[PDB]
């Protein structure tokens, strides 16, 4: 008596037709449709890609399966017959592939009201492409969207909106690796124009943001040291050579090991990043401590009192002078790469 | 005429509907369900996730089951057959893909009993979902849960719960690269709470402790080796710069060696974890030594007896108190990430 | 109404065939087909392939599909009914794994105009071989193919052909971690010759170009450093031993330091690339600059007014000579690899 | 005439019942068992697991197959018509994922005899799951298994037993690119004893011996020289500082990087491994040299001939005492772990 | 007319028998097969497997599929009817997984001509294997072979050959990252004994040869000239021991600093590989210049002319004789894994 009544509102008696979208050759059909995502984020940088694990619910009204004849308001229908009703030819715009789930049971739930409202939730696995823009790591921001498009129907046909309450909710507890899951999602239209037609999306942006506090104190703080420990080599009398020439390339071999030694941490970007831009001037500034002293043993080396004072003045220049540059380095490239 | 009576029961004949659960409209069918896993741990903190190995029995009671006209007490199905029994629709609330297994046969079992009691023995692969905090990295301890959901009936109609003796079992003899599963479980309940109504629910929670030898005596040990390196550069006498001056930058060459070299072995989270605060510190405390004698040679450089008293006098007051400052740290460290 | 006119025309009532193609011994079939690419690249020097998730749309004339008494133009076709119609038997030449989509509805769309026309579009994600020449890396231009080629039906039977307008098209805002896609396009026949006879094929080839601006100030800029470091070591007077042997054996160091951490990055073909050669060369000069002095100081180490004047002649030419040596090769380079 | 004579005696006309086993409510059925193995090896710490690609025969006996009114003596059965007759219910109780082989033909295979006896071959492949404890690294002898047990029908019911000739081969001309596949297999039983009762399985052990020749030229005999170069710091004249304290604290960069360098080659276990325990030895040593020095320095700093014979005493004692201890832990080191 | 002629001829009027061989109960059916490789490669020694993406032809014939009652010579047949034809149960003897294609249309292709002669020509990706042995690495040469074996049919029954004209070919413009495939294919002839009989199978054997020039201007060169930096040692002056020791055990961390900065590009086997007898005796020689130091130092620090003279005596003899061990070396390495 429950389950045989949908084979007298579906079969071959009644005259419903599964491939024929309700209210044909009139009003489209409104699909409020809204994600629950349980687990996010396999961010990869190399296929430019992430994962998510959604439930999938969206609702619309086909008014050939309302009925009185039945006791209780709601009456659902087994996942076995899925084809045997309408669905939606939702699907996701910038998938890369995805899937199903089956375990125990198939996970798919469809529930026909006295109305003649249908509810239908899934629960699939993405993987969704979102392009991604390095050049400000590592403290950049990831905009990873979500699109949900008809697939042969236009908007005269069938129209997808968000839920109004809440559309998109995200399970608490979850952790990301690199990112941080920003709270706030951004819900948007992204409403196709084909020479076929304006064919229906709706898409959810959601906000990423990297944290940084491991690549301070593993890439940043180090580098300053040794900038700092060539900033040393300013305060040793001149003509004390090995004392002076060891330590300033000694600071070189250690800042390229500090750079060599990063580079399997970082991204597999082969354009200019932020941090490629930090080691490369403070090699510049090393580099430029023992090419500094490389003019003053020359200019000291002749022998001339004004030879002393020419000297002593370029000591006298310099000590003062590389913090300041480095300063300048220093303001110019925390407010253009973490201000703006 | 054993298989020929399944026919007579769940046929066309007997009026058994596969779609309706048993008590329709009664009292919630408890399910007695329990857990042996086989193998376990795929652990990754690039996915946050883990991979395990179960066979998941659930037992149910099915009134329109019952029998008497059949000799013996259990009367098994046929795998083929299970589309024609009504099963539970648990799955895995925190899974990530999971599949059944089919290898010389489909690794499935059901067994009605003569009472109408209901075995269902399964064999599946799971990867489930437990986010990870790897602040306290190594010495971290994880708790990965495992979550056993119904998918469409509420607990006005369906009701999971554990079994009483024993309800999650491991196969000895199992091993982990890095962790160590520890041998008590802790089951709970997880009840969900929808608009639609409340969702049965059961976890179990497994904890997990990281091994922590490896990182000893690779990276804590040679660490702790080089700060005393640096130690040594106190009890020298002083205006002998290549040798005191080439064993505190040496000092910070192979510091910097330890901890980039470390780099690839340690997992991929881009925050502050324990490990890099060791590595830090013991990075400030060897730069420390050097940049203590870059003040020394200055003080000791413009020449007074003053000055020797005011460079011995430093070199005395640093001779100490560098392994006083690391022995203070090196108690707040272990008690912080170690004692609680 | 609708979708009862489908069975009519393609049933068991009217001789529509579905493995027969349309005008049955007569002129070949023409398929206007065009792909828009949704995602692009995975591409991998380790596999020699790349992946693309594309729209396949392809038109062609059925005329035994005609019909009058209907009343609009199109009629679309149920994907699950794709049996019963004739379909070409394209398959890509070049594809090492591909697979459909069936997410919420399979994702392919069949329709059916008045005129017996029939558009047939589907989404798949393709893992296409393209072989790769790495000679000239990082300043090399890729160039991955695609191509669409009737399997079973030769050129007197089925022809492949573009659309006129835009046949290959490419979603706005994809980036790629390497490589830029270029904007033009190159449309190719390809038509294959076989025993059988003529196979027809169209191809699309896809230009792609590396971005060498991580290379530069990782590992051009510093190795450029170094040799100008072992340059330095020229501005020195003789006979001063360990600030000079030591400068040009630190400076063998970094370099090799430089080019043994570059090697993970880079990737694992084994033949010679254009900045291994870069890293030899730097190597070979920086080696040479200690080679010069284990020359020098041999001559000069004997004892001779000659020997001086022999020792500052070999230092004067030096000083001059590998600035000159490095630039002709520093010309001769980036001519070579990147101007042509 | 051959296939319609299968049809005889599995379809509608005969009573074969595919789902009831032979000798029903009888003796237990004997299945004659034996596995080659085509491939062998993806041996994984990662997962801790291996693969295998095996042809599975397994032979029982079902006496209502005999027959006598045909020709020959063996009647194969097609491999799409293999749910038409008895299979036992063997899985793998050590799989992580195994699948079968359906390519060009489903690569199955059954034969009935005139006897009755039924022949079951196919080739499958294996992910099984071995758990390693590499405490002895590299030196270390693994024991992967492969259990074969009955899934629902106890030992009361189906039994399964090798085969007495040769139950397991190996392919010949095999390769590991770590261990070596020992040629002798340890066949056992593993009788699975739960409260529904005892469930037969059978299990072949195959032994496993890690290569260590790799280790020895790359990690061990490098880090001996090393450990000889700080026995070289001992024949040096005192307060002859910076050729002994650079010498002392080179081999300690030299060991650090020989250390820190062999790391990513090593597996990713959290624990102390054999080789853990010689790279530390050899780190202490190279430290205990410096750090002797770093007393000889202090003692012979002061001033007096008590000094000077107490530094040369010291000399003494240490020039003969480190090679002395280093030869107890080395003797101790590759007993304890190559001899037992 | 077309299509409805092979429902004549093999459906249930016609006696035709999809599971009985042509020729049943006479000679074997011979099998003339061959292989076209559209791509090749993805060769790993960690699973010591590769990949190719092959069209398989192979041509029978059956004589009950002979016909005069139609036009044309060839009558194709649809791959969805492949189950109502007879085809050989040939599989690959090596394969590791292996799949079909089917995108947008299954590529499958039969053809029978009006003499009986079927066509049969599949495209798919496989896993073959083949075992490596990595002794002779770089310079080694592989031999990966594929085997192509009847799976129930003995040589009795079904008998597989090569085509006589062409039997393998390889699409021209395949790259591999590591190998050159030689043009020389090798076929042959596999026969294989059980128990059962004697199967069919024939072998296509294909040479693979590594390139090796990356490694000779990464690993060799760089070495070769370490080398040589300490056999600038010797051209040096006694008693001079700081820039002696320290040029000694510069080129020792340089020598450690190339074999470990390139143990992470070279292979993961556990075993002695040319390449590492190259890095062990290019470091047996680099530790024996400052071995032989460590022997002049002490021989001189004495105090005689004996004492000079024999140390003069030690250089003399030193300076000639390491470059002939290490040419004496070099030519024994390059003819034992070069020339062999
Ligand atoms: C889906 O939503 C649209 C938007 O509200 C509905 O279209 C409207 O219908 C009312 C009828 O009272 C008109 O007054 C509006 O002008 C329509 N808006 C449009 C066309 O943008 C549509 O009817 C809904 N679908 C269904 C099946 O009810
Ligand atoms: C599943 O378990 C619950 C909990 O025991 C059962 O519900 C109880 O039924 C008894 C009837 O004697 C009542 O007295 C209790 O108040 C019920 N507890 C509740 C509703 O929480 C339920 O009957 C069981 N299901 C079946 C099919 O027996
Ligand atoms: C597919 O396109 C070809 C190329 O136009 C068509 O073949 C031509 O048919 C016209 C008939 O008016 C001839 O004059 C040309 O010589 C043909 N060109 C050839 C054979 O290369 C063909 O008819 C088209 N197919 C269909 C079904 O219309
Ligand atoms: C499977 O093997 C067992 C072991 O031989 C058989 O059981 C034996 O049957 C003989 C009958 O002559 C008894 O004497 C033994 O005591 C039995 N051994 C047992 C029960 O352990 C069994 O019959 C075999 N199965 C079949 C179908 O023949
Ligand atoms: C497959 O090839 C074999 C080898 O030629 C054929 O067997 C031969 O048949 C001729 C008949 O004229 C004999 O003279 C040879 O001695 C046979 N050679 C053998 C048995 O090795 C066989 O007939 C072929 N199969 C078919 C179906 O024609
Ligand atoms: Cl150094
Ligand atoms: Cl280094
Ligand atoms: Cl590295």
């Amino acid at each position: 008596p429950p389950s045989e009544f949908l084979d007298k509102l579906m079969g071959k008696v009644s005259g419903y037709d599964a491939r024929i979208r309700p209210n044909f050759k009139g009003p489209p059909v409104n699909v409020t449709c809204n994600i629950f995502i349980n687990s996010f984020g396999s961010i990869a940088e190399t296929t430019m890609d992430y994962r998510v694990n959604i439930f999938l619910r969206q609702q619309w009204n086909d008014p050939r399966l309302a009925y009185s004849e039945y006791p209780d308001d709601s009456l659902d229908l087994d996942p076995s017959m899925l084809d045997s009703i309408w669905k939606p030819d939702l699907f996701f715009a910038n998938e890369k592939g995805a899937n199903f789930h089956e375990v125990t049971t198939d996970n798919k739930l469809l529930r026909i009201s006295k109305n003649g409202n249908v509810l239908y939730s899934i629960r699939i696995t993405l993987v969704l492409a979102c392009p991604m823009d390095l050049k400000n790591f590592p403290m950049d921001v990831q905009t990873c969207i979500m699109q949900l498009e008809s697939f042969g129907y236009t908007m005269n046909d069938l129209i997808f909106e968000w839920d109004e309450k809440g559309a998109v909710q995200v399970a608490d507890g979850l952790t990301l690796p690199q990112f941080i899951l920003k709270e706030e999602k951004d819900l948007r239209y992204c409403t196709k124009h084909y020479n076929t037609g304006k064919f229906t999306c709706i898409e959810a942006r959601f906000h990423l943001e990297r944290q940084m506090g491991y690549y301070l104190i593993q890439m940043y703080i180090p580098s300053l040291l040794i900038v700092i420990l060539s900033w040393v080599s300013f305060w040793i009398n001149m003509d004390a050579a090995p004392a002076r020439v060891g330590l300033g390339i000694t600071t070189v071999l250690t800042m390229t090991t500090q750079s060599s030694g990063s580079r399997a941490s970082l991204p597999k970007v082969s354009y200019v990043k932020a941090i490629d831009i930090w080691m490369a001037v403070c090699l510049l500034f090393v580099f430029s401590a023992l090419l500094e002293y490389a003019a003053v043993n020359f200019i000291a080396r002749a022998g001339t009192k004004l030879f002393i004072s020419r000297a002593k003045r370029i000591d006298t220049v310099s000590r003062v002078a590389f913090p300041l540059v480095f300063l300048i380095f220093n303001i110019f490239y925390w407010i253009t790469y973490k201000l703006v």
